[PDB]
C-alpha cells in the first residue's frame, strides 16, 4: 500500500487507541484533503502507537 486511506484507517480501527480518538482519526481521515496534509496525519499517527505499550 502506498499511502492508501483504506490501509490507514485499518491501522487506526485496529490500533488500541481511545474509542473517541480512533473515531476522530477515522472521521477526519475520510474527509482528508491535500497530499501534504495527509502525510502529516501519519506523522502524528505513528507517534501515538510509538508511545503505546
Amino acid at each position: 500500500g502506498s499511502s492508501s486511506r483504506s490501509v490507514i484507517r485499518s491501522i487506526i480501527k485496529s490500533s488500541k487507541l481511545n474509542i473517541d480518538h480512533k473515531d476522530y482519526l477515522l472521521d477526519l481521515l475520510n474527509d482528508v484533503k491535500g497530499s501534504k496534509d495527509l502525510k502529516e496525519f501519519h506523522k502524528m499517527l505513528t507517534a501515538i502507537l510509538a508511545k503505546q505499550p
